[PDB]
């Protein structure tokens, strides 16, 4: 997918500046395309063209500023994420087993946002929620502040009579009539409107975040550039595609300093502790990249061209035990790690 | 004392929600009868009684949260709490000797304060005065938006004929006139009237905070949901009781998120660092716990009863050295001990 | 708690009469203090205070003798009662869990009733529903005439709308108007009217007995001289607290030759037979008792002194396995066994 981003904000994020010819070079690191180039008041915008379809990591700033790092050697290895729990619970009705079953929550605190900071998070909540979220019915992403909120937190079946006052609208109406009226209603209330009960997203005083996956409060939870600490709602029709979703948003927002908080998600038969960011893992023989590749690396060349690629390698008797970050899920097979070893030989 | 508390309030410190039918076995857990239960604004309130005179700790939100996250082991052993530096000095003067002889002082800052914060905090300067204090007289609470005052600060004697705009009034008058038309000049008067000064409590440029034990000022330092940071003075007879009502505010503003610092406090004859939060210490033969008890609970079972009950607990040669927060004086012999261990047992 | 009770009643209940002097004496064994003494139209009558305010079986005459007849050695050991099945059902309906979740009943039969007993038994009722369940919110009590109600009975959430003549109102009124406009409705409405139904006890003709836990009806079940079959119901929030409430009005009744009928309690998830009348179990070291009194009693000295507190004591190798009626709760530590052989060794 495409996506907007600026370039005074990519290189705040990488640490350096590039020439606008440097730069031809540095996008196709991040495996994406420079679609465009404008200026709007002496400010430089690049339109991306973000050409892996299963990497929602890569759809923002952070993503392609994290790339390129790596690529760059600025670091190298796997990402290093530290999570502490927050005192914070969100509780999941069982009632929305059969209108939108699951939520993941996360905490990220001691932000300091800006137009930049906070029109990429934005974006990417939409790039997300339209392209690996299907429309917003696999995938809808909020964010709120968590200033703002008192918890406990419920995501909750309610009555189609239950009232908020929707974002951009000043006095509270019914659910129903949100969904009627409401732009972004009648745009995605087929996903919900002929259930008995509708989500909602509620404080411990009554107050609505949200009605998933349709909008946001006008009143409760906004977010501004002088939002500090972020609450994160992801939910859906399967637990590991809204963990991933959610492990993208913390992590693009732990490249801007944000410190990330787990949540304790109260379910009827279970309890989880989001986020998730224990790195996952792959093994590959060294001598399969070799074969498959054509190259003759050895197996401290191949490590080398991993690390660059975000991978932790162990290799013993020339078999790699890999760790890979959690904010990534495309990696199923052999042929993937020879992929990344074949991108990486570009650099 | 009674003293009433919100359900979201305790809730949100304490982390997780609870049933009506649930909250009538926790507040056994912070030594509170459920006196009463109403609802008001669609909110939930709690009347509770605290049966223990001599644990002002326990008559707040902060307090019941915090015994109630022991109870549930959400957290155990000792509670820290960590003190740094202010740049504040406070001059207590000696000719309050014979009138209101003790001050002592402490910052709090970084709060975010909203209606159940504010009126828990003024709920427990007004519980801790008529309790604890004796109707004011033995320990007096002020609390002040720092930001709006300019230090050093005096605590001084103070000819009858200085001046000030009291709570309620627009208008200036004499310490005199405060106490004959002020309604507190009237409850509290006959404390000081008949001394020949009246305390005073005055920052660097003369704005005058309060007149202790009787008033604050309507104009200066006042507190509000706005308010950050807080400067808060206890006075008093006996240095060791205000010194623990001081502990007690102080670890309740800790409990939403506060950062405590201390004041450097300079009487004639010597100065003092306030708050000092170091824990305190006591010694028991684990044996003397199973005689009196009657419970043949072994020592490794006996100290995790006590760190239900937030002591630190040392073994060795089956006699504990303990520590406990600085918040308590109550514990004098080895029977406290013992007495917090069959109440735990109950857990 | 202070009670009234009728010097010739209480005499009836011990099998025996005392001068004022002697009387003196024995209120001390009940754990009683003589508050005042009166005549009132030929009779006499004693205010009682109790200090015990964990033994809500000690706060009427038929309590009070009952003790004092243990303290005589007219009787010894554990008092016992022979509960047989009623062929009685109370539903208890699962729309009140978060109103009023518990309702336990009984049926005391072959009750010879005149004003001192019928007097008794009320002031019982509204004495432990004041101490022990804190002014009706814990525990409330309903008293009815069984002839004159038929069975089954509901426990059930009602609408507000529903209709009946409260107590002392000989025309009907909505539930909402009780509330609203009854001496009962006024003082304890608050429990109750925020929530979307009321706690309603019915017949199975649809006559209102009462509305836990605020009145009774005027006209359904009521209790008079003449009543001999009595039907009890107790309500809160904890079933172990409405049980031992229950457990003290049908053992006061027993005293009085009534003949305990236990109720089948119908549940959504369960059923309970109520009252159990089981005698309760502890077990204590009689070296426990010596070491803490600081007396060298013998092992069947101490078994004595137990058994005029009603204990029924099985000693194995200095080792007492002890029974107590279920009419008590208040025992939880072996200093509570302790404190009734200091009492017993008064007598």
């Amino acid at each position: 997918p495409k996506f907007d981003v600026s370039k005074s904000d990519l290189e705040r994020l990488i640490g350096r500046s590039f020439s606008i010819e440097e730069w031809e070079d540095l996008v196709l690191y991040a495996k994406c395309e420079l679609d465009d180039v404008w200026e709007e008041n002496g400010k430089v915008y690049f339109k991306l063209d973000s050409k892996d379809t299963n990497r929602p990591d890569l759809w923002s700033a952070e993503g392609v500023a994290r790339q390129i790092k790596w690529a760059l050697g600025i670091e190298k290895g796997l990402p290093k994420y530290e999570v502490k729990k927050s005192n914070v619970t969100v509780y999941v009705d069982e009632k929305l087993k059969d209108i939108r079953p699951y939520g993941v929550y996360a905490i990220v605190e001691g932000l300091r946002l800006d137009e930049d900071s906070l029109s990429q998070m934005i974006q990417l909540q939409e790039k997300i929620a339209l392209t690996f979220g299907r429309r917003r019915r696999e995938v809808a992403i909020g964010i709120f502040d968590f200033d703002k909120i008192k918890p406990p937190i419920y995501y909750k079946a309610a009555e189609k009579t239950e009232k908020f006052a929707p974002l951009g609208y000043k006095e509270e109406m019914t659910l129903e009539e949100i969904l009627e009226k409401h732009e972004k209603g009648r745009e995605y209330g087929h996903l919900i409107k002929d259930k008995q009960f509708y989500p909602l997203l509620i404080d411990s005083e009554g107050n609505v975040l949200s009605m998933p996956p349709i909008i946001n409060s006008e009143f409760t939870g906004r977010v501004t550039t002088d939002t500090k600490n972020v609450f994160i709602d992801v939910t859906g029709w399967k637990l590991e595609k809204v963990m991933l979703a959610l492990n993208v948003m913390v992590t693009a927002l732990a490249e801007r300093g944000g410190k990330i908080r787990s949540v304790r998600v109260v379910y009827k038969d279970f309890e989880i502790e989001t986020p998730d960011l224990t790195p996952k893992e792959f093994e590959v023989e060294l001598d399969y990249i070799r074969k498959l590749s054509g190259l003759e690396l050895n197996d401290g060349e191949i490590k080398e061209l991993l690390e660059k690629m975000m991978y932790e390698v162990e290799i013993s008797r020339g078999r790699a035990k890999l760790k890979y970050p959690a904010f990534r899920d495309d990696i199923m097979h052999a042929r993937d790690i020879l992929e990344d070893v074949l991108i990486a030989y570009g650099y």
